[PDB]
């Protein structure tokens, strides 16, 4: 009744950076080809949707954001072959194209083919399927979730389990599967080791879901908001610290607790001085510490090299490591068969009409993850 | 009729910084326990040697520095249960004690015995065993071999096999290793993969030969001095680049001809700009960055930590990450077995008296080693 039939629905636009989203009539132009109509059932707040809206994130305006998601697929175009017509899906913010050097790779997951590095906000063919008040609307890379109906490209769409409960596996699209990656697929955390998290989010708790999944001994997460300890013990954290508790630097403070230094370490903030910090509280050796906070635009860290030429390992990673069309359906199956729970970091759920409710408590430190339903 | 009995011979005696070494008498004391003295035969001089002459390493003085040797032992102390009079052995700048964090680490190598992060001069007991003019002198690492005798302790010595030749195993006592190990256990340098290595003297050359070893399909040489081209094309560079001769910056150049950027870079220079040169070169989703050169006192580095949030992973070591007391050994066989050779590196022999005409060859430039003959 509606394929090949441009669509209208609602879309919360985002006409300029750091402003209110604004729900508004928007035109959904059908998918061209290897392109896929997605109806959203449940999107994510994610805090790189804010960051879009701060201007910490440079994206073309205005722009229908979002890139947490689940949906069920309207229509495909002409050859797409992965996906069908009622099919259960997550786009993929980071597209696999399975034919790029780095899809090739046994180990990168960063597809070449992405809108991360020099975000152009269209989609692969470089147009745009949004039109509203008469004019074009930018995509959000290569996802756009805040809106009922929306069109990715072929590789950026993973065919997910027909039973899903699709409002709780669109953290699989990011938060989740980004936190709990960095632990088991790029820090490879191992049996018996010592953790630090820096961040107690939606993310930072993923970070701790994957380590005592990884069987880790000791995982220590480390927040100025004490009252993100409660949650972070809850899904594993052994410990936590408050480094405002400390006349030390907090470095220094996790060196002592660990006996000379952390197994792994994770930066999940964004922030440079903690990125420098988290290096340094892992063992000299050979600590492992992971980036995976985004910090703010066009801005340099300082650090000296010698942390890194005692043994030191320091890396990062977009998306946890994970292949995204192959891994989305394969975490997805995981999440049926229990063997990680979703639930602890869902905190609120609002309809999609109250998108700016759910990002000013995003703001206010309250919400792990606040899930939009349509 | 030595043992127990002090000692008297020549001695390379550096009594303040800037200055010429001083070949005097000095009185090298008896083995305590858990000790070794050892009758050197070659020793080599490697770029470290000369930062205790300037200032980029501080140690105290008067010291004996060299620790890229090998010799023979003549007696040991209590309790030295490893080696005996008349085997051949080499002394290890890091030690291997075997008890601590990092010695059981499946991985680490950096041992908490070491005297490189806080040096101090003087054996584990905290004293010292030269004495010259009267006065005591200070010891370099655990080794001085810039002595005819010398006292190390267990921990700082492996027994090499009975046969090989000690004008050039030696340089598996650092220079060699160093390099190797970086390539062959640090990256861990996958087979059909793209090497750009920073810096074709004695250790870069090292990189280079474990890069081949390890099945390395390209390896691309970096060097302003266009004269170092030869050797490292002879052992395993397929092109050498000098970023003098190109209008773009190196990584630019690089990043083209590999494609997008290469699967493994090494620094080995000990610059900064050249340390995150050499990480931009590598591919942003799943290069490999090793830090081999050691930097000029403190000087921190500045670098976007975007490069590292798409997938780069940035790494240093100590001595390629060889656990010492284990590796050596077996190194020393893989030359009685012919799996590498050792003569490109060797390109002048001096007597050891005329020590200071090796300096002048090192900082000339005109050398890869020079080996001191005792
Ligand atoms: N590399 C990738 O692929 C991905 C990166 N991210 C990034 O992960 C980061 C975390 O994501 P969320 O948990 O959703 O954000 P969040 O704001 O909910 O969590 C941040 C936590 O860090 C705490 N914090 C702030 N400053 C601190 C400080 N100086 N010291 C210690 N703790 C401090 C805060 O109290 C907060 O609890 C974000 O920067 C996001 O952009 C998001 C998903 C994927
Ligand atoms: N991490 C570890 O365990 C050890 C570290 N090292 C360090 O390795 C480094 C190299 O060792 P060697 O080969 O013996 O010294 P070297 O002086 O023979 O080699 C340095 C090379 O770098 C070249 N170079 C200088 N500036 C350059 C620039 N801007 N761009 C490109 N090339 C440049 C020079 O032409 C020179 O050939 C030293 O800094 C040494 O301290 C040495 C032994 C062990
Ligand atoms: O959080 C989701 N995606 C992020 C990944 C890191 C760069 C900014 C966008
Ligand atoms: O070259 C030998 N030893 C080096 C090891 C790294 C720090 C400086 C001294
Ligand atoms: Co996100
Ligand atoms: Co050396
Ligand atoms: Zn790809
Ligand atoms: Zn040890």
């Amino acid at each position: 009744s509606t394929a090949g039939k441009v669509i209208k629905c609602k879309a919360a636009v985002l006409w300029e950076e750091k402003k209110p989203f604004s729900i508004e009539e928007v035109e959904v132009a059908p998918p061209k080809a290897h392109e896929v109509r997605i109806k959203m059932v449940a999107t994510g707040i994610c805090r790189a949707d804010d960051h879009v809206v701060s201007g910490t994130l440079v994206t073309p305006l205005p722009v229908i954001a979002g890139h947490e998601a689940a949906g069920i697929v309207e229509s495909i175009g002409e050859g797409v072959t992965t996906v069908r017509p009622g099919d259960k899906v997550i786009p993929l913010f980071t597209p696999q194209c399975g034919k790029c050097r780095v899809c090739k790779h046994p180990e990168g997951n960063f597809c070449l083919k992405n809108d991360l590095s020099m975000p152009r906000g269209t989609m692969q063919d470089g147009t745009s399927r949004f039109t509203c008040r008469g004019k074009p609307i930018h995509h959000f890379l290569g996802t756009s979730t805040f809106s009922q109906y929306t069109v990715v490209d072929e590789i950026s769409v993973a065919k997910i389990d027909a039973a899903s409960p699709l409002e709780k596996v669109c953290l699989i699209g990011c938060g989740f599967s980004t936190g709990y990656g960095s632990a088991v697929k790029v820090a490879k955390v191992t049996q018996g080791s010592t953790c630090a998290v820096f961040g107690l989010g939606g993310v930072g708790l993923s970070v701790i879901m994957g380590c005592k999944a990884a069987g880790a001994a000791r995982i220590i997460g480390v927040d100025i908001n004490k009252d993100k300890f409660a949650k972070a013990k809850e899904v594993g954290a052994t410990e936590c610290v408050n480094p405002q508790d400390y006349k030390k630097p907090i470095q220094e403070v996790l060196t002592e607790m660990s006996n000379g230094g952390v197994d792994f370490s994770f930066e999940v903030i964004g922030r440079l001085d903690t990125m420098v910090t988290a290096l340094s509280c892992c063992q000299e050796a050979y600590g492992v510490s992971v980036i995976v906070g985004v910090p703010p635009d066009s801005q340099n860290l300082s650090m000296n090299p010698m942390l890194l030429l005692s043994g030191r390992t320091w890396k990062g990673a977009i998306f946890g490591g994970f292949k995204s069309k192959d891994s989305v359906p394969k975490l997805v199956a995981d999440f049926m068969a229990k063997k990680f729970a979703l639930d602890p970091l869902i905190t609120h759920v609002l309809p999609f009409e109250k998108i700016n409710e759910g990002f000013d408590l995003l703001r206010s430190g309250e919400s792990i993850r606040t899930i939009l339903t349509f």
